[PDB]
C-alpha cells in the first residue's frame, strides 16, 4: 500500500470539526474577500471570478506553462482559468467548456482585461467532444471522493480524453488522484510521449492529493508524488497552521 493510500484512509477518519482544521492547515490561500464582496455587488472588472485564476496563475509566473495562441481550457467552471489566460500577452483567443447544470458551476459573464477573446460553452462534456486544434490545452477536471478507487477512474478516464489535445503545444492538465500504481503507469508513459513534470500547487488544499501536469519541466514522478505523500501525511502530525495569505489577482479591464 502506498504513501497516498495511507494518507486518504487517515484524512477518512477526521471528524468533520478535525477535517476542517486540518484541510488549510500550513497552505497557501488567496484572500477573496474584496472579489467575494465585488461579486455580490455584480461588478465586472478587476475581480477573478473564482480561485482559480491565481492558482494557474502560479504556475505561469514560474514559467511551469506559457500560455500562447488558441488557450482551450476544459472544465472551465465560472471560468477562472479562462479570464486569467485572457490578458496574456502571447494569448490570442481563449475557448472554454464545462458540463454546468445540476451540481456544477455555470460560466461567470466578466469584463476583465482581454474579455473579447473569451468563448465560455456551458451544457458541454468533455467525455463526449471530439478534440480541437489549440496551442495551450489546460484542463481542470476531477472530483473528489472520499473512495480513493473512484478517484483513481477518474484520474485514468481524464488522461485518456486528454492525450488527442496534445500535439506538441503547452499544457496545465490536474491529476486528481495521481498515487495509485495504475495512474504513475500512465503518467510515466504521458511524460515519455509529451514530456513535463508532476507539480504540486501550495494553494491546494491538504484534503486533496491533486498534482498538475504542466508542460514545461522534467523530473522524476514517483519521487515528486511521494514527496507531496510524506507533506500531507506529515501535516496530520501538528495542531492547526494558519494558512499563509497572499494577494488576489487583479485582472483588469478593457478589450484587446
Ligand atoms: C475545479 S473546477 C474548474 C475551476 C476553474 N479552473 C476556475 O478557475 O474557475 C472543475 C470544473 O469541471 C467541471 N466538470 C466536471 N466534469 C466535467 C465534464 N465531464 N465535462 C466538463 N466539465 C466538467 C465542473 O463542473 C467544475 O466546474
Ligand atoms: C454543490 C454545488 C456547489 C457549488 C455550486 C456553484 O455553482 O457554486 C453548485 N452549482 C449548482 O448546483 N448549480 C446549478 C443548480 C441547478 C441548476 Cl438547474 C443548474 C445549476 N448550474 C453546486
Amino acid at each position: 500500500e502506498t504513501l497516498g493510500e495511507k494518507w486518504k484512509k487517515k484524512l477518512n477518519q477526521l471528524s468533520r470539526k478535525e477535517f476542517d482544521l486540518y484541510k488549510k492547515s500550513g497552505i497557501t490561500e488567496v484572500d477573496r474577500t474584496e472579489a467575494k464582496e465585488g461579486l455580490k455587488r455584480g461588478e465586472t472588472t478587476h475581480h477573478a471570478v473564482s480561485r482559480g485564476s491565481a492558482k494557474l496563475q502560479w504556475f505561469v509566473e514560474r514559467n511551469m506553462v506559457i500560455p500562447e495562441g488558441r488557450v482551450i481550457d476544459l472544465g472551465c467552471g465560472r471560468g477562472g482559468w479562462s479570464y486569467y489566460c485572457a490578458g496574456l500577452k502571447k494569448v490570442t483567443e481563449v475557448r472554454g467548456y464545462t458540463k454546468g447544470g445540476p451540481g456544477h458551476e455555470e460560466p461567470v459573464p466578466m469584463s476583465t482585461y482581454g474579455w473579447n477573446i473569451v468563448k465560455l460553452m456551458s451544457g458541454k462534456d468533455v467525455f463526449y467532444l471530439p478534440p480541437e486544434k489549440c496551442d495551450t490545452l489546460l484542463c481542470d477536471i476531477g472530483e473528489s471522493s472520499p473512495s480513493p478507487t473512484v478517484e483513481e477512474s477518474r484520474t485514468i478516464r481524464v488522461l485518456k480524453m486528454v492525450e488527442p489535445w496534445l500535439k506538441n503545444n503547452q499544457f496545465c492538465i490536474k491529476v486528481l488522484n495521481p498515487y495509485m500504481p495504475t495512474v504513475i503507469e500512465h503518467l510515466e508513459r504521458l511524460q515519455r510521449k509529451h514530456g513535463g513534470m508532476l507539480v504540486r500547487n501550495p494553494l491546494s488544499r491538504n484534503s486533496t492529493h491533486e498534482m498538475y501536469w504542466i508542460s514545461n519541466g522534467t523530473g522524476n514522478i514517483v519521487s515528486s508524488v511521494n514527496m507531496v505523500s510524506r507533506l500531507l501525511l506529515n501535516r496530520f502530525t501538528m495542531t492547526h497552521r494558519r494558512p499563509t495569505i497572499e494577494k488576489d489577482v487583479d485582472l483588469g479591464a478593457g478589450t484587446r
